[PDB]
């Protein structure tokens, strides 16, 4: 029982972080196998990053411009490439400590976790969604530029975010590990808001029946509704339209608590008409988005509390 | 700038975790050096135990008794022993991962990591805080028990949480690493209930405390107040009472705000009484409890583990 926003362990992740230098600047890089990954911005100075253009800036770079180092020792470059918004560098060592991993261009409204670090070292770990205007919703932690987003099956991490750039409204910015950016953002300091944002209608969903399975039935109602009827409230909430793909998704968690999908979206509808009067679901006061239908069924038991 | 709830990289521990397997019972264990402690009622009937007799049950069990799995690698056991309501397993080998670490008891309101694990396999790490009942508000399900709640200061891991229990609502109950219990609970099945629990104020007050620091304010006023009169309204709210000594404890805190703890005391009776009237702290509608002052000063201070 209980329900938490958690994070998959870091380990696999920690062992592949290290400190990348380029003059004055200073961020955290990916260590696999013989290549560190890191922003590309490395070596832009903050002044650069008014108008900087990288192929310019880079060409003036030999691979000892570059100080990579594990801990307090330092791994000599190779070689280096540029890959979109990514700085490639092959070192002469090895990092035995590297996992079985893919990288994986994550969608809107998928969960993953970050370990934030700063100079190279690992300070915590937290769970966070890609919100659909592809920001992440938290605050960064102070020079966690180079920190990477993953989430683990088996023993295989799919690294599928490196933080990059802060935004005005105070959220963050980065790209897949091909360095292409999530999002209509760029790595040039200027203002560059979000697009409009919208509630993961999936993953509200996802959470109720979390509710129901760990024994919390308060919320559901004798209704029904039709996909269309309930685009017709929930996006005057600022939600995302719903779309039977998404209704697919939820199957076994509704076989497993027995509501079927348009009876659970029937109750939302009416918590989103009437509010939560005061009542909490998983002791929350608002409805959570944050969690997927693959995190509830990962986390929830397979047996219903009924 | 920078200020989310996140949890220790798990690394150093989900290096110490292993399976142990008692007949058809199996859970997880602690491997530091050449121990591995673990959860007593390990040794117990199926799928239930009513007061059962461990000091008798105990003797009837030899060290080929114990399976005890690292991975893919069967660990020898060579000597065993009951510690309070754990047992410690001597093994043949020391862990080669055994990181710096220490075993302590925590206080009530003080927070932790957990690094839930099943069959030995760690699975997923979040933040929790002991409730003043003694009890943690944490997501495991059967196959968790044993797994370890800690924090990390540089390279040094205090454990202070192993798991044990599930209570009629939902919430956990476990014990130090010495397997002295946190609470009036025991290890069977007796009609043992969490007592009713209040709000972490010292928390609460450390949280307003990482709101000023990251700009949000609006809540200060010009007021102060006595303990004794913040009590008096606080306990009505179900806040645990301030005591001086938690006051003490704020005055870090305090310091590098220039805000007396009890005109911060004043600013959450004002909070209390006339809620926010819409606005939000640190991004929340409600008053957040699991941070404490420590983890604040950490936070806001940029700290990281080595």
């Amino acid at each position: 029982s209980g329900f938490r926003k958690m994070a998959f362990p870091s380990g696999k992740v920690e062992g592949c972080m290290v400190q990348v230098t380029c003059g004055t600047t200073t961020l955290n890089g990916l260590w696999l196998d013989d290549t560190v990954y890191c922003p590309r911005h490395v070596i832009c100075t903050a002044e650069d990053m008014l108008n900087p253009n990288y192929e310019d800036l880079l060409i003036r770079k030999s691979n000892h411009s570059f100080l990579v180092q594990a801990g307090n020792v330092q791994l000599r470059v190779i070689g280096h490439s540029m890959q979109n918004c990514l700085l490639r560098l092959k070192v002469d060592t090895s990092n035995p400590k590297t996992p079985k991993y893919k990288f994986v261009r994550i969608q809107p409204g998928q969960t993953f976790s970050v370990l934030a670090c700063y100079n190279g070292s690992p300070s915590g770990v937290y769970q966070c969604a890609m919100r659909p205007n592809h920001t992440i919703k938290g605050s960064f932690l102070n020079g966690s530029c180079g920190s990477v987003g993953f989430n683990i099956d088996y023993d295989c991490v799919s690294f599928c975010y490196m933080h990059h750039m802060e935004l005005p409204t105070g959220v963050h910015a980065g790209t897949d590990l091909e360095g292409k950016f999530y999002g209509p953002f760029v790595d040039r300091q200027t203002a560059q808001a979000a697009g409009t944002d919208t509630t993961i209608t999936l993953n509200v969903l996802a959470w109720l029946y979390a509710a129901v399975i760990n024994g919390d039935r308060w919320f559901l109602n004798r209704f029904t509704t039709t996909l269309n009827d309930f685009n017709l409230v929930a996006m005057k909430y600022n939600y995302e339209p719903l779309t039977q793909d998404h209704v697919d998704i939820l199957g076994p968690l509704s076989a497993q608590t027995g509501i079927a999908v348009l009876d659970m979206c029937a109750a939302l509808k009416e918590l989103l008409q009437n509010g939560m009067n005061g009542r909490t679901i998983l002791g929350s006061t608002i409805l959570e988005d944050e969690f997927t239908p693959f995190d509830v069924v990962r986390q929830c038991s397979g047996v219903t509390f009924q």
